[PDB]
């Protein structure tokens, strides 16, 4: 399947894991991807309205399902469509973020 993970407890949330398919999607290797906010993927063409929800749901800790225009290394744009989740401890306490995309382009 399609995912990212980042963690929220080191400096601007990186991501720390990226599955096979998400690097294949992207055209990005898993070395120009571990360590980056995933905003990299993010062009002139993004919506700001829609990034601005995903910071609020990542502020609340609440999953959000969105899709907006994300970029390929070669600069290809295609329709992202992902469903952010957070991942809590057994104390309740926030851990990851986990990030589901949709394993091809969209409308």
């Amino acid at each position: 399947k399609n995912f990212v993970i980042s963690d929220p407890r080191l400096p601007d949330n990186p991501i720390i894991f990226a599955s096979d398919s998400f690097l294949e999607l992207t055209e990005y290797s898993r070395e120009e991807i571990l360590g980056r906010n995933c905003r990299f993927l993010q062009g002139p063409e993004t919506d700001q309205a829609t990034v601005q929800k995903i910071r609020d749901a990542i502020r609340d800790q609440r999953e959000i399902t969105v899709q907006l225009i994300n970029y390929t290394k070669s600069g290809k744009k295609f329709w992202n469509l992902f469903h952010l989740q957070p991942m809590r401890d057994q104390k309740g306490e926030l851990q990851y973020f986990i990030g589901v995309q949709l394993d091809g382009e969209f409308i």
